[PDB]
């Protein structure tokens, strides 16, 4: 049972999706930009990821810039509500499996929570080797 909050226009997200597939399961794919999680779901993801609310913020997207979010003037709940109102602020990809939830940045973070091993060598789309044929992380 795997879910990925995916942005097809982001290389890290594409790389993550293909690593998931290379472990042999096809995940549930949520285009968070158009189908963002609910407030309750979003709080849970953040808790399960073990990161701060602010570490989940995508920088260099228009709401981050225009809302002044780089400044330390926002509570965590304010930041969660901005994320819900402007889903492009949610950094990507988030992946949930039976073993846990991670913000998969860099994409190979996802190897921690995939239950089955990669089924063969995996190379990122830009040529960066991740795992060889033997299954060793390079
Ligand atoms: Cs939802
Ligand atoms: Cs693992
Ligand atoms: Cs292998
Ligand atoms: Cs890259």
């Amino acid at each position: 049972n795997i879910t990925i909050y995916h942005n097809p226009a982001c290389g890290t997200s594409r790389n993550t999706l293909e690593m998931i597939r290379n472990s042999g399961t096809e995940p549930t794919i949520i285009l968070y930009l158009e189908n963002p999680p609910s407030r309750d779901e979003l709080v849970k993801l953040i808790a399960d990821m073990g990161i701060s609310v602010r570490a989940l913020l995508a920088k260099n997207v228009e709401p981050y810039e225009q809302l002044g979010l780089a400044e330390d003037k926002f509570t965590d709940d304010q930041l969660i509500d901005f994320m819900l109102q402007h889903p492009i602020l949610i950094n990507r990809p988030i992946v949930v499996t039976p073993l846990g939830t991670r913000l998969c940045r860099p994409s190979e973070v996802v190897l921690d929570i995939l239950q089955d091993a990669q089924k063969g060598a995996f190379t990122k789309e830009d040529g960066e080797k991740v795992v060889d044929e033997a299954g060793k992380r390079l």
